[PDB]
């Protein structure tokens, strides 16, 4: 297991524009295109991202390329964020994958309310952090995926993905 395999499990792979769990146009391995309700707006974002006129469809290679860019962007966003970087750097590699997973799903803004969870994670109070992480819209709206991520933070193992 690694972050790519983890997120590939959580996000799936679809080569045509689809709607994510929130109803937003997405493609590939969970690549958000737009929050606009306009399919044309999503198609424009797709063409811009791939560099050709795709009319809503990409290849597996293209999906994997976008996915690598998106994982890297999540990592570099963590490293540039004064709140997230100290916690991230305190974690082991398996738990760092759980952190990337959350940033990939929700962005830096979506994790802004996790201040108390971040403190518990930095303190290595794993069961306490796991309880706190579940008290969230995130957990309630995507409970099976949140449970896997939370188990990863709780245990520092890949058990939830095996
Ligand atoms: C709980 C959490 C989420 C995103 C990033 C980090 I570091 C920690
Ligand atoms: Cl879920």
């Amino acid at each position: 297991m690694n972050i790519f395999e983890m997120l590939r499990i959580d996000e799936g792979l679809r080569l045509k524009i689809y709607k994510d769990t929130e109803g937003y146009y997405t493609i590939g391995i969970g690549h958000l295109l737009t929050k606009s309700p306009s399919l044309n707006a999503a198609k424009s974002e797709l063409d811009k991202a791939i560099g050709r006129n795709c009319n809503g469809v990409i290849t597996k290679d293209e999906a994997e390329k976008l996915f690598n860019q998106d994982v890297d962007a999540a990592v570099r966003g963590i490293l540039r964020n004064a709140k997230l970087k100290p916690v991230y750097d305190s974690l082991d590699a398996v738990r760092r994958c759980a952190a990337i997973n959350m940033v990939f799903q929700m962005g830096e803004t979506g994790v802004a309310g996790f201040t108390n969870s971040l403190r518990m994670l930095q303190q290595k109070r794993w069961d306490e952090a796991a309880v706190n992480l579940a008290k969230s819209r995130w957990y309630n709206q995507t409970p099976n995926r949140a449970k896997r991520v939370i188990t990863t933070f709780r245990t520092g193992t890949w058990d939830a993905y095996k």
